[PDB]
């Protein structure tokens, strides 16, 4: 029983942060096989900010003017390559802790575990959601660039978000590590703002079934609804429209817990009318949308209380 | 700028996690040297359930009876010993992952990370607090018992929880790594329940004073109080004693963000008397009380916003 913001094991990944710094800019860098994986940023300058061409700035730059440490262990450049908004630092020496991974780009409303490091050294590791906004709601400081979110399945780490900058809403903007940008930011200072976000509808029902689960069933109700009645209602509380592949997706949870998937949306509806008039689910007196259909199975029981 | 429920990196711990099974009960170890520590429980059978005598059962073992797994390899047992409600496996092997650690007993109030691992393998990570009534609000499954959490300063692991067991509530008891109980609870099938729990005032003191650090001002008021004439109102709404200790602990958060201790804690009696009336603080609903001063200090920036 029970229902945390669990993130997966970080051991994988902390043996693959290292520091990379380039002049007086130090960040994180992810280090796989003889690549170290860091924001293209770090070749910024105070002058830089802007308005840099990074074609412009990379081409000034040589292997030697990067510094990479391991720990204690220095490790030599011998190439370099932008990659989107990412830059690739070849080193002389493979990682020996290298695990088995993927590069793998999420959707708004799936979540990942991030690992916070400052200066190639991990600081904590907590779960996040990619927003419908493409923004995500980290915990992050000055120097936590290059910090990366990740999820496990196995063995196997797939790394989806770099992280490389935070926007004036105090919530944060990457790319996947491809370097590709999550959402319409860029690597620049600009008058860029997260965009109006929306409740991830599938996640708030994913919720309400881990509080089933967990044996909580009081904000139940006999009513059922239509999904296009449902989503009239989800529009106007500003929650993500709720599609028939959502309805298929949230299948085994409504299997295990016998509660249809359009009851439950009766149930939230309820919810979004009257509010919880002072009482809790699984500990939140908000309706949490950070938790998907896999983090339910993932976390909770195969069998029902 | 952000603020998460976030746990400490849980590699060097990941190490340490092994199998253990006494006949047809499988639960996770704890490897550190040459020794492995687990729940004394392993050794009960069903019948053994209500009434177990440890004492007896242990002495009708031998160090064969045991089987230690880390990962594919078996572990020999070369000796077995009762510490408290703790088994210590004596092994042929020092574990060579064994990072700086020690066991350490925390309080009530005091937060640490989980790693939550079924048949020796880590699942997740996530934060809890020890509660005033000395249950856990964890997250756990059969077969979670000798999970363990811990902090970490510098390179060192501190152990200061192994899990036991789940009480009816479905709330959480364990033993620190000297197989003491933290609460009145036992390793048997009783009547055991959670007494009344309550509200850790000095934590929900820090995680207003983390709002403030990340630029929210609103629930302050121009108001102050006395500590009696807090603890007064405190005491009406089931909150712990704030003690002159505590106001001193929340000493460098009043420093840093230049609100005194006690016109926190007359912002903290508004809060209670009127409710938040439909607004947030760091994206709850709720007053959180599983931040210490100590992890605001840890994850906020040391420059107020
Ligand atoms: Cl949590
Ligand atoms: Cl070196
Ligand atoms: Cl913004
Ligand atoms: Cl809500
Ligand atoms: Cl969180
Ligand atoms: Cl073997
Ligand atoms: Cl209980
Ligand atoms: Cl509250």
């Amino acid at each position: 029983s029970g229902f945390r913001k669990m993130a997966f094991p970080s051991g994988k990944v902390e043996g693959c942060m290292v520091q990379v710094t380039c002049g007086t800019t130090t960040l994180n860098g992810l280090w796989l096989d003889d690549v170290v994986y860091c924001p293209r940023h770090v070749i910024c300058t105070s002058e830089d900010m802007l308005n840099p061409n990074y074609e412009d700035l990379l081409i000034r730059k040589s292997n030697h003017n990067f510094l990479v440490q391991a720990g204690n262990v220095q490790l030599r450049v011998i190439g370099h390559s932008m990659q989107n908004c990412v830059l690739k630092l070849k080193v002389d020496t493979a990682n020996p802790k290298t695990p088995k991974y993927k590069f793998v780009r999420i959707q708004p409303g799936q979540t990942f575990s991030v690992l916070a490091c400052y200066n190639g050294s991990p600081s904590g590791v907590y779960q996040c959601a990619m927003r419908p906004n493409f923004t995500i709601k980290g915990s992050f400081l000055n120097g936590s660039c290059g910090s990366v979110g990740f999820n496990i399945d196995y063995d196997c780490v797939s790394f989806c978000y770099m992280h490389h900058m935070e926007l004036p809403t105090g919530v944060h903007a990457g790319t996947d590590l491809e370097g590709n940008f999550y959402g319409p930011f860029v690597d620049r200072q600009t008058a860029q703002a997260a965009g109006t976000d929306t409740t991830i509808t599938v996640n708030v029902l994913a919720w309400l079934y881990a509080a089933v689960i967990n044996g909580d069933r009081w904000f139940l109700n006999r009513f059922t609804t239509t999904l296009n009645d449902f989503n009239l209602v989800a529009m106007k509380y500003n929650y993500e429209p709720l599609t028939q592949d959502h309805v298929d997706i949230l299948g085994p949870l409504s299997a295990q817990t016998g509660i249809a998937v359009l009851d439950m949306c009766a149930s939230l509806k309820e919810l979004l009318q009257n509010g919880m008039n002072g009482r809790t689910i699984l500990g939140s007196a908000l309706l949490e949308d950070e938790f998907t259909p896999f983090d339910v199975v993932r976390q909770c029981s195969g069998v029902t209380f």
